[PDB]
């Protein structure tokens, strides 16, 4: 059996061959990323002469249309004069490449999951994490400008990636899952241990979703462990719970998805079901991120800019970001002015 005349395996993915010329232009290194959208490869450009990453969509109908709104909001958000864009991943241009859609990107450096990973999941400094969230919030402050609108959908730590392995400059990637505010079409969505309550109520979501990854991922950064590790989405939730208590009542009497994970009592208050979790609210940040025991597991103890007023300064725009109530948690813009971004 031969799929696209030899060129495809089974799974209609490119069989990548390393050294091989696209059209006389972009000569294959070697395979980089590997996904269901199809494959990510490291390539040079002799005309811009550059390195490029290259998105190789897969040789199917499905993949393909996916892909095509991924190019219309990435050449949409490429298309603002705004200097906020430079986070969001460039585009430099996209073709069709025996069948194949093909995204050339910018090449970057490792992601965040590599950094944690090499820390052996240990973290990465306060002053790095800050680093990092002042980038993630003006990227999310130009996501939220209302001619795009756009949720990512996925942020995750490998979703972020270092323009340049010596410096701190980084830039959101992957915008294939990513919507327009707008009908939620989609139920189940974002990476399990960055989704947001709203999404695991089964309840109406805005560009607010990113902004509670955002604060999943800045702990996650310094701690170095996922603030919210859950096995499924009960797992998820009870986890949330653990840190910041029952959802308000407000919300989950608005909430389809509300008796997956609570019980009503006849006073009409809100319980956890019974079917090994600290009780609501007592796995507190202060302790997770050890405000006043030298940061998490002591290991910044007696480092520069690693004092219990940072640590409190971290801690207040984190909870800003995990408020429960997708109205009134920080918007970008907001953030941006919080008191740990200040000099
Ligand atoms: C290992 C992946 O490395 C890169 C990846 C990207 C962008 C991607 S990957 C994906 S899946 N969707 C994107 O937009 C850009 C530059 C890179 O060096």
């Amino acid at each position: 059996k031969v799929y696209n005349d030899g060129y495809d395996d089974d799974n209609y993915d490119y069989i990548v061959k390393n050294g091989e010329k696209w059209m006389d232009r972009y000569e294959i290194d070697s395979l980089i990323g590997k996904g269901s959208f199809g494959q990510v490869v490291k390539a040079y450009d002799r005309v811009e002469q550059e390195w490029v990453a290259i998105k190789i969509i897969k040789n199917k109908k499905a993949f393909l249309n996916q892909a095509q709104i991924e190019v219309r909001l990435l050449e949409l958000m490429n298309k603002h004069d705004t200097e906020m864009k430079y986070y969001i991943v460039h585009l430099k241009r996209h073709f069709m490449f025996r069948n194949h859609l093909c995204l050339v990107f910018e090449m970057l450096s490792y992601n965040l999951y590599d950094l944690l990973r090499n820390t052996n999941f240990r973290g990465v400094s306060l002053n790095l994490t800050r680093k990092f969230a002042q980038q993630m919030c003006t990227a999310l402050l130009f996501l939220a400008t209302p001619e795009l609108s756009i949720i990512h959908c996925d942020l995750k730590p490998e979703n972020i990636l270092l323009c340049n392995p010596k410096r701190s400059a980084i830039k959101i990637v992957d915008f294939g899952s990513s919507c327009q505010l707008g009908q939620r079409i989609y139920q189940y969505i974002q990476s399990r241990f960055y989704r947001s309550p709203e999404v695991l109520l089964g309840m109406p979501y805005d560009l607010a979703i990113d902004m509670w990854s955002l604060g999943c991922i800045l702990v996650e950064m310094h701690t170095g462990e996922p603030l919210f590790s859950g096995a499924n989405e009960v797992d998820q939730m009870n986890k949330i719970v653990e840190v910041l208590g029952i959802p308000p009542a407000h919300i989950l009497d608005q909430a389809p998805k509300a008796r997956k994970f609570f019980e009503k009592l006849p006073d009409g208050t809100w319980n956890l079901k019974k079917t090994e979790y600290k009780p609501p609210g007592t796995r507190k940040l202060h302790n997770i991120l050890g405000v006043e025991t030298g940061g998490p597991g002591g290991r910044r103890a007696g480092e520069s800019g690693h004092t219990v007023a940072d640590y409190l300064k971290f801690k207040d725009l984190i909870l800003r970001m995990l408020d429960y109530d997708p109205k009134t948690r920080i918007q970008p813009y907001y953030a941006l002015q919080h008191s740990f971004f200040k000099k």
